[PDB]
C-alpha cells in the first residue's frame, strides 16, 4: 500500500485545477527510488477533454482519489511478485493531466483545463527530496503507455533538475513500458475530423497543452515539428540518461490507432502482411537500443501487472533483464545476463510465454 500525498505546491494541478499528487511507500535504508508514471491516452481539444471529464474523471482530477493504492508488479514490495526492486522506495504518480506528461499550462481565463504533466513530475521530485530522495543513489523514472512515453519526454529533465538542485550523485534512469509507438500508415485510413491519427492528434495536443519536449530533440525537429519527439524511436537517440525500453511487438494501442480491430474472424492476406510488417518495423527501431525487452505478443503494458514475471524472451524474464541492466550500469556484456531481448518470430503469440488475456 502506497499512501497519497497531494502536492504542497497547489499551483501544480490536475486538469480541473485540483492539486496533483503522488502515492508513496518509503523503504528506509534503501537508496533506490522508483517513480512510476501512470498512462491512459490523452485529450487534445475542448470537446474530447470534456468527454473524458465525464467518464474518465480520475484521469483529470484528484477530487475522488483514494487515500491509498496497492503496489503491483514492479511497484510491489514482495520479492515473490517483484524480483527486481521489491525493497525500493515506491512512488506512483497518477496521470491526471491528459497530456502524455508534456504539458506546462495552467487553467486560466484562456484555458478551461490545466495541462501540467511536465511540471507535475518536477514538483513530485522536488517534494520527495525532503522525504529521503536527497539520499538516493538511483532514481528510476518508469511508466506505462502514455506514462512510458512520459518517461522518454521527461527523464533527462529530471536529471537536469536534480543537477541544478545540487544532487549530481543521484543516477537518473528511465524505464519506458508500452510507450514506444510508430507513426506508421494506418491499416485503414481516416482523415481527421475527430479519425485523428496520433501524429495529428499530438500536433494539436502540443499547442493545446503548451507541451514541452526534450531540448535536444526540440533542437532537431524545431518549431512546429515537436510532435516528432513523442515517438520513441525519434526521441530516444537524443537522450542522455540510460533508458530501458519495454514494448510488445504487436501493441494493442498501436494496433488501435492503426485502425486494426482484431475480431476473432480469420485474418486475410492484407492484414496478415500489415501485422507482420508492424512487428518487423518495431523490431527494426529497437536494433540499436541496447536495453530493451520486446516480446512477440498482442498485449498492452507489462510492468505494473501482478504477473509481469511470467513473460520471457529467449528464456529471460523482464525482472531478470532489468536486474542485468542494473549490473551493466555498475561503475562489456554479462555472461548469461542479457539486456537486449527482442523477439524475432513474426506473429502474435509465437512466443509461448505471451500473456493469455485471461
Ligand atoms: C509552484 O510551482 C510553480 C510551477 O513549477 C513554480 O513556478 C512555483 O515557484 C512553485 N511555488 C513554490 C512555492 O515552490
Ligand atoms: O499513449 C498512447 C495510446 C496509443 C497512442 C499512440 C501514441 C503516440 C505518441 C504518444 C502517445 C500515444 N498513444
Amino acid at each position: 500500500d502506497l499512501r497519497l500525498h497531494l502536492l504542497l505546491n497547489t499551483s501544480v494541478t490536475c486538469n480541473d485545477g485540483s492539486p496533483a499528487g503522488y502515492y508513496l511507500k518509503e523503504s528506509r535504508g534503501s537508496r533506490r527510488w522508483l517513480l512510476f508514471l501512470e498512462g491512459g491516452w490523452y485529450c487534445f481539444n475542448r470537446e474530447n477533454c470534456d468527454s473524458r471529464y465525464d467518464t474518465m474523471r480520475r484521469l483529470m482530477s484528484s477530487r475522488d482519489w483514494p487515500r491509498t493504492r496497492t503496489g503491483t508488479g514492479i511497484l510491489s514490495s514482495q520479492p515473490e511478485e517483484n524480483p527486481y526492486w521489491w525493497n525500493a522506495n515506491m512512488v506512483f504518480i497518477p496521470y491526471c493531466s491528459s497530456d502524455v506528461w508534456s504539458g506546462a499550462s495552467s487553467k486560466s481565463e484562456k484555458n478551461e483545463y490545466a495541462f501540467m504533466g511536465a511540471l507535475i513530475i518536477q514538483e513530485v521530485v522536488r517534494e520527495l527530496l525532503g522525504r529521503g530522495l536527497s539520499g538516493a543513489k538511483v532514481l528510476l523514472l518508469a511508466g506505462s503507455s502514455a506514462g512510458g512515453t512520459g518517461v522518454l519526454l521527461n527523464v533527462d529533465r529530471v536529471a537536469e533538475q536534480l543537477e541544478k538542485l545540487g544532487y549530481p550523485a543521484i543516477q537518473v534512469r528511465g524505464l519506458a513500458d508500452s510507450g514506444w509507438f510508430l507513426d506508421n500508415k494506418q491499416y485503414r485510413h481516416t482523415d481527421c475530423v475527430d479519425t485523428c491519427a496520433p501524429t495529428e492528434a499530438i500536433r494539436r495536443g502540443i499547442r493545446y497543452w503548451n507541451g514541452v519536449v526534450p531540448e535536444r530533440c526540440r533542437r532537431q525537429f524545431q518549431e512546429g515539428e515537436e510532435w516528432n519527439c513523442f515517438f520513441g524511436y525519434k526521441v530516444y537517440p537524443t537522450l542522455r540518461s540510460p533508458v530501458f525500453v519495454v514494448q510488445w511487438l504487436f501493441d494493442e494501442a498501436q494496433l488501435t490507432v492503426d485502425n486494426v480491430h482484431l475480431t476473432g474472424q480469420p485474418v486475410q492476406e492484407g492484414l496478415r502482411l500489415y501485422i507482420q510488417n508492424l512487428g518487423r518495423e518495431l523490431r527494426h527501431t529497437l536494433k540499436d537500443v541496447p536495453a530493451s525487452f520486446a516480446p512477440a505478443c498482442l498485449s498492452h503494458e507489462i510492468i505494473i501487472r501482478s504477473h509481469w514475471t511470467d513473460v520471457q524472451v529467449k528464456g529471460t524474464s523482464l525482472p531478470r533483464a532489468l536486474h542485468c541492466w542494473d549490473r551493466s550500469l555498475h561503475d562489456t556484456p554479462l555472461k548469461g545476463c542479457p539486456v537486449h531481448l527482442v523477439d524475432s518470430c513474426p506473429w502474435p503469440h509465437c512466443n509461448p510465454s505471451c500473456p493469455t488475456g485471461t
